[PDB]
């Protein structure tokens, strides 16, 4: 018997653990995946010395733990098999493909991660706040009270993730790009560092945050926490929550232990589902919420008719640029050069403190030292200079989020012919109108690898504002990137495969009133009708948003925990 | 102060730990990489439920931890940059490339893995014995005593790795391929399962062996081993062994703790270097063995003049095939079919025990059940049927090793249009003559990511037998694969990039006499001249071999440990 | 004059090509010259270029032209995958 | 101007490519390291395949080409004939 059971060990589940273990609840957490990050359980995989010395190899870790949600049946024609080889007469259902899926109405890039820590073991760590325009209301009819509530929640979430905006302030490339974009949009747009869940430890090492940062996932009691009670159970697939006949209370969680193969029931006072935007919806549908199978309006769901509808995913555009000649030359604007590189007489100098200098002394020292120590190198930027981490946040006149820099998630072969110091990535993220017709649903016939109803999307970007903005966003990325340099061949401006962005929302959405706001949970993230069932994650988010959603989801989880602590008493120890 | 210090936590270092911790030595082990496999330290990364349900994603884990040894300067021409972008006038030294490296005399595919467990956290687990032709002598002038010694050693190594030849015996595809190849080469060649370091736990889960299997890398004393003494120190780069002035004894190991940044010296009675074929050679050269810098014969080395010479790497050829129509039809040879798939009347039947049946009842039951339960599927092979794991081992008349089946290390985009059940991989491995001119050496100017002398290869496959065999091996793979099916478009028969195979040998080679056998260690793997310095790994192997080398290296490590236990006394506890 | 494999999956009636051509400042240093050693297929002095797009106006305009093509083309439709905005080989 | 090309216009690119002979091709330095050991293998990037050793690959007009047929490049051209305005005109 536990006080609270949490399904999923991603950062949102760890938010619940942090708050409830700390408040003295007896907590169990289950994860279908396994411990995978070293001795820091659920930590960021990029925090090894080896990955921070070979960052271009990290894309492989990401790709290795993104398992595609819904792959349609393949119809590629191979007509150069040998006559002796067994040959298909039809495009039959092969290789785990989903026959329910329309290839033309998919989120083909959507994927899920089944490891302890969830997708926080690989994520970029970007944690912006949403402005009013992107954010669901927590207080009706009082914009100042709503602002104050979200400020309170986001402040606490930022502390849990160790969000900061200064970790890249000593990068030449960062400040080169930042300053040029500030000057070019003088008094039309503001630029700043991407807020990042991270702490810099040295000039060449950043400790990126994760689920581990939020809660260390060690079992409790232990020497550091002798009065706390927590157990993590990895390799456990959670399959169903059992409803009482009144549909007022959940009575148990049915699980499948993957190592013994056996099935069990787990009893708790409070049940929290933080399995991710797809897998929360799967578990709930498997439990008699929403509607199983291909949508059929003639059969209205008994419970939560909005579950799996109004789904949102962001449009994503991408390119890379090669820094302009003008920007490169500007890096060394304060240097006087005498003699010729490689000779005994070569001298690069600057006057420290000189009021005519364009750059601070620390910048000038770095550039001087690089040029004198590497006289065969043609660029003024030091070899270990960190990457840019630049944004202009979403605003009404540019309603997309932006990340400008270097991202470990590369989308094609990494090029080696252009110096990496010259390269700047551009990712612009659009917001998507929630529409009833956009759905995530689950097959009543086809099953996935864990023997659960197979996820199927029926999605297109809405006509009207969503589509108009997505194309305006593309243009904006072309216009803005040009201020820094021309496009890198091989990374020209493009829309990314739908869902690759992994910012899926609205699958179990939040609102004030189940019927009027077409929603599944209230503002304490409690499932309507049920006293002791709560849902956490981006699935809660009911709005059209362009910024990265995790911080917002954590803020909602914090608020849900306030509700729990005010309404359920922990067992005595 | 320790009794023994081991540099490297790969399977060969763990062999030394297993033997010496067990014998009561006070042991320290250092690894430049970090704990990365879950709570089983140094274990195989493929042993998660998720990877065994999504095996096509494991290639990403492999690629994510293969860091290229020597990348020549890039000379690709990009002439479609925007005029405003900074543009090179020369192909200057960019992106960590090695200017010492001749791109035409490289092992471009050679790579290293810096993680606790080393490359055993990702390897295929194939552990064949070498026959006489491929194997260095351990006893002179007595072929029967040599055979008995290697049998003893290999038997013990097989126990440490849990090598078996039966784990795939219940696979339809395995036995289909195996039986056809046996019939086709009747009395010319023998086929069997690839010997694999593994234990099957269920029909859909195999516990693949690793360094963890050999030694669990837990610190000791602990409850399970109260009288043993072992400490593992991850994130420690070992940089040099200090020689006494006599060059008779090593006095300390100089290390760089990567997390504090500080440097220390570690004292031990016995020093073992198991850093891998490349990094053992690097450490030794950094320590005044062999010759630093571009080879210069006019300056004979003081110590170990053969170090880094006589290097060997295997030629590798690869293709994939699509199973023949004839073989597929043969799977269902014992079935009687009535009616038509999908109808109420459809019936697939066989007579159990019938003396006219070609297959055992268990096979027939599987095929019957698949066909009745999946009447939309056009193939007779069950969806969860395991892959083939087939070999005909190296022999004088076919002097290459062979692995026929499914390998997680895919070399290109994984195709989805041909049913995976039809696909069979073919890898043939050639042996390479050891030649003085083939070298691994280390720059006296350029450094790698850990501030150590940069590895550089000077390698070509020797003219004569090596080259003749490599091309005959290619032909043999074409001839043999055709018996199973035609080539898969996209995986046509090809030589793989030099070194991709990662079977590098001979870098610190073994023999009886330093001078006469052009070698670095004797048959106890002791460095000539030095009482207390031993080298372990494939670098020891002095012969031309085609089979996978790890089992052989472990067998040599076992023998080296016998020497240690007979000549050094453990401290009292 | 198509520059890559011609696609067949999008209806050709929907497809519109965009080519924008910049002007280039004449500069003494930009040259076509002929080898005194190497000959071509007709046994004539081998042509050799020594060319870069001039810094200054030529280069500024070429990048502004790229932007202009992005801005204008967007009024008609989004880019065709496989034919994204690019400078062509000199 | 054949009936066949105006019914199959996507095939005309082949006529163009078939009569554009590259003016100056620099020496090639691509690394092929998967030849069979038995195949003859280069030790250097020597002057091969009619390449021009005088040409700097980084200061080229690599796409420049010439057409040697009666009618010259007018047997394949696009037929676009705008006037230059003052700004562009000698
Ligand atoms: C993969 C990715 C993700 C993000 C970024 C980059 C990359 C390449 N960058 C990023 C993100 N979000 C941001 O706000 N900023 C950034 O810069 N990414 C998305 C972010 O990573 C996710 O939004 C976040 O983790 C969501 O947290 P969560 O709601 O806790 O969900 P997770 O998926 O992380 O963890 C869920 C969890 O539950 C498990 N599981 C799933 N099904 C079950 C069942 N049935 N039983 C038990 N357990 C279950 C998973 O295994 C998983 O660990
Ligand atoms: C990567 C690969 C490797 C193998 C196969 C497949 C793949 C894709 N399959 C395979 C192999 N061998 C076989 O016999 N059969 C198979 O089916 N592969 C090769 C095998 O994996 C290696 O031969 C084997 O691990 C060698 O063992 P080792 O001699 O113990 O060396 P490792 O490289 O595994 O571990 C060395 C170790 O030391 C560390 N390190 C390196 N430098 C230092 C320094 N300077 N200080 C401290 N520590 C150091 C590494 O981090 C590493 O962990
Ligand atoms: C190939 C190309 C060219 C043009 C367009 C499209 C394509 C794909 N489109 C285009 C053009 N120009 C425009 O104004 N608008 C358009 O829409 N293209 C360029 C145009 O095609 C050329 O500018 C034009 O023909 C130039 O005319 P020209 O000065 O008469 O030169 P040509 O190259 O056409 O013909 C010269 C000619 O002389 C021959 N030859 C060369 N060397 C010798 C020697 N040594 N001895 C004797 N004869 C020689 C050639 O064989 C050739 O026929
Ligand atoms: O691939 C798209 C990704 O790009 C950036 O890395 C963002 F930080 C992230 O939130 C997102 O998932
Ligand atoms: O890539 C080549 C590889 O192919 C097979 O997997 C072998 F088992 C392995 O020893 C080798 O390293």
């Amino acid at each position: 018997k536990y006080d609270v059971v949490i399904v999923g060990s991603g950062p949102i589940g760890c938010t619940y653990a942090r708050e409830l273990v700390g408040a003295g609840y007896k907590v169990a957490m289950f994860d279908i995946g396994e411990i995978d990050s070293g001795l820091k359980i659920g930590a960021h995989k990029k925090n090894t010395v080896e990955y921070q010395k070979n960052i271009d190899k990290f894309v492989n870790v990401i790709q290795g733990q993104l398992m595609s949600v819904s792959v349609p049946v393949n119809t590629l024609v191979v007509d150069t098999l040998s006559p002796t080889s067994w040959q298909a007469s039809t495009f039959f259902v092969r290789n785990g493909s989903n026959p329910e899926q329309d290839p033309l109405r998919n989120l083909s890039g959507q994927a899920v991660t089944r490891v302890v820590g969830g997708m926080s073991t690989h994520w970029t760590c970007a944690t912006p706040r949403f402005d009013r325009e992107q954010r669901p209301l927590l207080v009706k009819d009082d914009a100042d009270a709503d602002d104050a509530e979200w400020d309170r929640l986001y402040t606490k979430a930022e502390s849990y993730f160790q969000t900061g905006t200064d970790q890249f302030k000593e990068s030449i490339r960062h400040n080169l790009v930042l300053n040029k974009l500030t000057e070019e949009y003088k008094g039309q747009r503001d630029f700043q560092q991407i807020p990042l869940a991270a702490t810099r430890r040295s000039p060449t090492f950043v400790e990126w945050s994760s689920a581990n940062t939020v809660f260390d996932l060690q079992n409790r009691p232990n020497t550091d926490a002798p009065e706390e009670r927590f157990n993590l159970f990895p390799a456990v697939a959670c399959e169903r929550v059992v409803r009482n006949a009144l549909n007022s209370e959940i009575e148990s969680l049915h699980i499948h232990d993957l190592i013994s193969g056996d099935r069990f029931e787990i009893k708790a006072d409070v049940y929290v589902l933080t399995a991710g935007a797809v897998h929360n919806t799967q578990l709930l549908v498997n439990s008699g919420f929403g509607q199983l199978g291909r949508p059929n309006p003639a059969n209205p769901p008994e419970l939560l008719p909005s579950l799996g509808s109004y789904i949102t995913e962001q449009s994503l555009v991408f390119c890379q640029t090669v820094m302009s000649t003008e920007l490169i030359d500007s890096v060394k604007s304060d240097m006087t050069i005498r003699g010729t590189p490689g000779e005994l007489t070569y001298s690069v100098t600057y006057t420290p403190g000189a009021s005519t200098n364009k750059h601070p002394d620390w910048w000038n020292e770095k550039v001087k030292n690089h040029m004198m120590q590497h006289q065969e190198d043609p660029l003024p930027i030091p070899f270990e200079d960190p990457e840019p981490q630049v944004t202009t946040l979403f605003q009404p006149s540019h309603p997309w989020h932006t990340q400008i820099g270097r991202d470990a998630f590369s989308y094609g072969a990494v090029q080696q012919s252009i110096d990496s110091r010259l390269i700047v990535d551009w990712r612009f993220f659009g917001r998507t109108e929630p529409k009833e017709e956009n759905k995530l649903w689950f097959s009543d016939k086809i099953t996935d690898a864990y023997n659960m109803p197979q996820p199927t999307f029926d999605f297109r970007f809405p006509a009207g504002r969503t589509s108009k903005e997505a194309e305006d966003m593309m243009t904006d990325m072309c216009v803005m990137s040009a201020k820094i340099g021309g496009f890198l061949p091989g990374s020209l401006p493009q829309f990314m495969e739908p869902g690759l962005v992994l910012h899926l929302g609205g699958t179990h959405r939040m609102g004030f009133d189940e019927k009027e706001d077409n929603c599944c949970v209230n503002t304490d993230s409690r499932v309507f009708g049920f006293k002791n069932l709560f849902l956490g994650g981006c699935g809660n988010i009911p709005t059209a948003y362009g910024a990265n959603p995790t911080l917002t989801a954590m803020s909602l989880a914090i608020k849900s925990c306030e509700y729990i602590k005010q309404n359920f008493t922990p067992s005595p120890f």
